[PDB]
């Protein structure tokens, strides 16, 4: 019923991408989306205390040198609040899906938005969910590169 996204490494594309090639960090949560999109005001304002317990994932931003909590209190507000009513849980699922992320590439690993790297003729995943979608950025018929391991085609296993 939910979207769960993630960044991958990728020295190629600036941002996230190359700050988590630079540290050795292959896999960074993005977010976890039900189908409903907070609107107003959140039923509770995040500290940094608690979005630092969402452990390895990295912010998108570089004002925090992609570290925390832009990326984290942003995803609180627009997909948390809302849908999971209290931080707690939310902060132990959101740092569960991480830890998972962390241990490896996971059950669904489906390419999103692909850098297509003309030297090694490959699709490099910049952004993978647990589910298929169109792809973005991905050439046709090329091979798909998440965080190193190779793929055949846009989802994997
Ligand atoms: C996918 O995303 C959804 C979010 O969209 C995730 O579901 C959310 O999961 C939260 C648990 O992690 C759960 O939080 C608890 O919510 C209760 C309040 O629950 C009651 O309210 C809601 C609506 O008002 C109803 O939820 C029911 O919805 C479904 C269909 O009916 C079904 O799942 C089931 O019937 C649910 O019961 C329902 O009326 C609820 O009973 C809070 O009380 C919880 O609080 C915990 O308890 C404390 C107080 O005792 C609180 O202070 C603590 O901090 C404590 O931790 C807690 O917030 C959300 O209700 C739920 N949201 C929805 C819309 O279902 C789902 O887990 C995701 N799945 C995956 C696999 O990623
Ligand atoms: C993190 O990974 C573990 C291991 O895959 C998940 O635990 C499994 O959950 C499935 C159902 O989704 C069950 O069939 C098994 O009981 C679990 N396996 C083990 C070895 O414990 C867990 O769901 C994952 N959590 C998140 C949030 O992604
Ligand atoms: C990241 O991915 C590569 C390629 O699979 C692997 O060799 C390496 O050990 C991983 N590093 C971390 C920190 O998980
Ligand atoms: C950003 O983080 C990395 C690694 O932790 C480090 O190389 C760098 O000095 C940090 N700070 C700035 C201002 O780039
Ligand atoms: C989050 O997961 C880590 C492993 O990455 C674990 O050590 C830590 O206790 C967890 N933090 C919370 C608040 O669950």
């Amino acid at each position: 019923e939910n979207i769960t996204q993630w960044n991958l490494q990728d020295n190629g594309t600036e941002g996230i991408q190359r700050a988590m090639f630079q540290r050795g960090v292959n896999r960074s949560l993005h977010g976890i989306w039900p189908e409903k999109i907070c609107t107003g005001v959140p039923s509770h304002l995040a500290t940094d205390t608690e979005l630092k317990a969402i452990h390895g994932m990295m912010d998108a931003s570089e004002k925090t040198n992609y570290t925390c909590c832009r990326l984290q209190r942003h995803e609180w507000n627009k997909h948390g609040w809302c849908n999971w009513y209290n931080i707690e849980p939310w902060i132990l699922l959101m740092n569960k899906t991480q830890a998972n992320l962390t241990e490896g590439q996971p059950l669904r690993e489906c390419a999103v938005t692909c850098r297509y790297d003309r030297d090694s003729d490959l699709n490099v995943v910049t952004q993978a969910r647990d589910s298929p979608t169109p792809l973005t950025g991905c050439k046709k018929g090329k091979n798909f590169s998440f965080a190193g391991i190779l793929v055949q085609g846009p989802c994997n296993f």
